[PDB]
């Protein structure tokens, strides 16, 4: 249990919620069941890269990925 | 390397070439890097090598560590796309 997980998670769900996407939704466009998502957003199942690609594509969140990847990196998360 | 059966992705190999590529982009060996990530020098062989997996939060500073966060939108769109070069 890490700021840098916490943020992580709530930037995660953050572009779920701004894509006006429901769990089962996301699930669908990656490919993987709900409980995939819903275990990243409370924090039992980390991503690795290319997940967290796949999942901000998914959110039409591409154009957010620098600034969650820099204040994470920065110790700002 | 019982792990990099995981890690042979066509996307796996394209994160691993950029994770090399910005290390030795900023002058780093492999020791120096992991010096700077706080780890040893087989953590840095083994993420390159497809030996270890990384987390989001490990990418971060990896490419923070190789000054290199101006290329992180491009290297995670990349991947996203299925172009994973």
């Amino acid at each position: 249990r890490t700021p840098e997980h916490v943020y992580l998670c709530q930037r995660l769900r953050q572009a779920r919620l701004d894509a006006g996407l429901t769990q089962a939704d996301l699930a669908e466009r990656l490919d993987k069941p709900q409980s995939f998502v819903a275990k990243v957003e409370t924090r039992e199942r980390r991503l690795d890269v290319i997940e967290f690609a796949k999942w901000m594509a998914a959110c039409e969140g591409l154009d957010v990925v620098s600034e969650i990847v820099a204040t994470i990196a920065e110790g700002r998360a």
